[PDB]
C-alpha cells in the first residue's frame, strides 16, 4: 500500500520491497530479503512501501553508510518514519560524539567482564531448562527455550523479577515485529513507564545490577538523569529480549532439519565456536537504518535531507560478493564475512553475551538432546521486520536417545 514517488527519486531505482511482509517469505525470511541481491536489482534502490525509503542491497554500501555518521544519522533509525521519529533509545538514537559517553556506561552492564562473571549462571539456566524438557520428547522451542533462556539471563543481569517476563516480552515484540495492537511509540512508552519507578528506587539505594549501575552512572561530568537512564535501560531490555530469542530459533530449525550438521558438532565439539559464527552469518536477522542529515550524492544517487535509508545488517553476509554460495552453511568456511552485529560506532554491545548464549545453547543442547527433528506435519513460518523471527518451532525426539550430564 504504496507512497507516491518523491520528485527527487528516479523511477528506475524503484523496487517495492516490504520489510514487514516480503514477497517470498514462505521460502524463509533470509531468502525473501536475498531477492534484493538479484542480478536485476540495483545496489541502491527505493521502495514505496512503509512510507517510502532507500534500501542499500550490498555489503559494500551497507558498511560504507554505517561508517559515515556525518551523513547517515541514527537519530531516526526505524522504518516507518513515525517509529523512527518516536525512537529515542540511548545510545542508538545518538551519533558520535554524544553517543560515546552513554555507550561506555551501557558496555559496563553487558560487556565481556559481566559475561565472564555470569558464565556459571548462564550454563545452569540452560541445563536446568533442557533437563526439564528432555524427558518430554517434544517442545515448542520458541516459547519453551528460545524465549525463557535469554530473557531469564537478562532479568538476572538487570535484577528484575521473573514475574514480569510476560508483560515485558510482549512490549518488545511490538517494537520490532508488531501485530498492530500498539504502535512503536506506545510500546516504547509502556516500557519506559515500567522502568521509571525501578530506576528511581535504585538511584537512591545503588547496586550491582544493570539498572543500578546505569541509574547511578555519570555521563558528561554529571549524574545521569532518570530520563536518560530510562532511555538506556529500555534499549538494553529490547536488546536482551528479542534478537537472541529469535536467532536461537533460526539455528535450531536449521539443525533440526540437518542431521549432518548436528552430528558434525556432536563429533567435533571444539567446532562449536566456529559453527556459531557461520550460523550468525546465514541466519542474520537484523535490519534497521539511518536518516540523511543533508542532501548527499551516494554512489551516483542523489539522497535528500530527511530521506530514510534501510541498511540491512542481514544482507551483508548473504551477499555473494562477500561469501561464496551464501545460502550454504559451512562450519569450516574459511572467511566468514558478515555484519550481523552491525557496523560502525553502533556495533552491537551485547555481542559477547549473545555469542555466549548461543554457544552454551549449542553445547548443552547437543550434549543432552543430540537427536531431534521438526514435528511431523509441521511447516515452519518466519516473520519479517526490524528483527525477523520464527513464529513457532515444534520439535520432537525419542526421550530414550537423550542424555544426562
Ligand atoms: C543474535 C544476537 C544479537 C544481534 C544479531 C544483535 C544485533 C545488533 C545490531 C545489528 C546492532 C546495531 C544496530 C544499529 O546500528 O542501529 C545492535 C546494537 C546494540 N545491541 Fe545488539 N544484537 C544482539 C544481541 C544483543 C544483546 C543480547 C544485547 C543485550 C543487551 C544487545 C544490546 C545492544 C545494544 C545496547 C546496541 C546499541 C549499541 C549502540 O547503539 O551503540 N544486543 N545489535
Ligand atoms: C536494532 C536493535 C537490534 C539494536 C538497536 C535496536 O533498537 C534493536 C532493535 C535492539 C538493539 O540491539
Ligand atoms: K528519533
Amino acid at each position: 500500500n504504496l507512497a507516491p514517488l518523491p520528485p527527487h527519486v528516479p523511477e528506475h531505482l524503484v523496487f517495492d520491497f516490504d520489510m514487514y511482509n516480503p514477497s517470498n517469505l514462505s521460502a524463509g525470511v533470509q531468502e525473501a530479503w536475498a531477492v534484493l541481491q538479484e542480478s536485476n536489482v540495483p545496489d541502491l534502490v527505493w521502495t514505496r512501501c512503509n512510507g517510502g525509503h532507500w534500501i542499500a542491497t550490498r555489503g559494500q554500501l551497507i558498511r560504507e553508510a554505517y561508517e559515515d555518521y556525518r551523513h547517515f544519522s541514527s537519530e531516526c533509525p526505524f522504518i516507518p518514519r513515525e517509529a523512527g521519529e518516536a525512537y529515542d533509545f540511548i545510545p542508538t538514537s545518538m551519533d558520535p560524539p554524544e553517543q560515546r559517553q552513554f555507550r561506555a556506561l551501557a558496555n559496563q552492564v553487558v560487556g565481556m567482564p559481566v559475561v565472564d562473571k555470569l558464565e556459571n549462571r548462564i550454563q545452569e539456566l540452560a541445563c536446568s531448562l533442557i533437563e526439564s524438557l528432555r524427558p518430554q520428547g517434544q517442545c515448542n522451542f520458541t516459547e519453551d527455550y528460545a524465549e525463557p533462556f535469554p530473557i531469564r539471563i537478562f532479568m538476572l543481569l538487570a535484577g528484575l523479577p521473573e514475574e514480569d517476563i510476560p508483560h515485558l516480552k510482549y512490549l518488545t515484540d511490538q517494537m520490532t515485529a508488531p501485530d498492530g495492537s500498539m504502535t512503536f511509540a506506545e510500546a516504547k512508552e509502556a516500557l519506559y513507564d515500567y522502568l521509571i519507578p525501578i530506576i528511581e528506587q535504585r538511584r537512591q539505594k545503588p547496586g550491582t545490577d544493570a539498572i543500578s549501575i546505569v541509574a547511578n552512572g555519570q555521563v558528561n561530568g554529571r549524574p545521569i538523569t532518570s530520563d536518560e537512564a530510562k532511555r538506556m535501560c529500555g534499549l538494553l531490555l529490547v536488546g536482551g529480549l528479542d534478537t537472541v530469542v529469535n536467532f536461537l530459533s533460526f539455528s535450531m530449525e536449521f539443525l533440526a532439519k540437518s542431521p549432518e550438521h548436528r552430528q558434525e558438532l556432536i563429533e567435533r565439539p571444539e567446532r562449536i565456536p566456529a559453527a556459531c559464527e557461520e550460523l550468525l552469518r546465514r541466519f542474520s536477522l537484523v535490519a534497521d537504518g539511518r536518516i540523511l542529515t543533508s542532501d548527499y550524492e551516494f554512489h551516483g544517487v542523489q539522497l535528500k535531507k530527511g530521506d530514510q535509508i534501510l541498511l540491512p545488517q542481514m544482507l551483508s553476509g548473504l551477499d555473494e560478493r562477500e561469501n561464496a554460495a551464501p545460502m550454504h552453511v559451512d562450519f569450516s568456511r574459511q572467511k566468514v564475512s558478515h555484519t550481523t552485529f552491525g557496523h560502525g560506532s553502533h556495533l552491537c554491545l551485547g555481542q559477547h553475551l549473545a555469542r555466549r548464549e548461543i554457544i552454551v545453547t549449542l553445547k548443552e543442547w547437543l550434549t543432552r538432546i543430540p537427536d531431534f527433528s521438526i514435528a511431523p506435519g509441521a511447516q515452519i513460518q518466519h516473520k519479517s521486520g526490524i528483527v525477523s523471527g520464527v513464529q513457532a518451532l515444534p520439535l520432537v525426539w525419542d526421550p530414550a536417545t537423550t542424555k544426562a550430564v
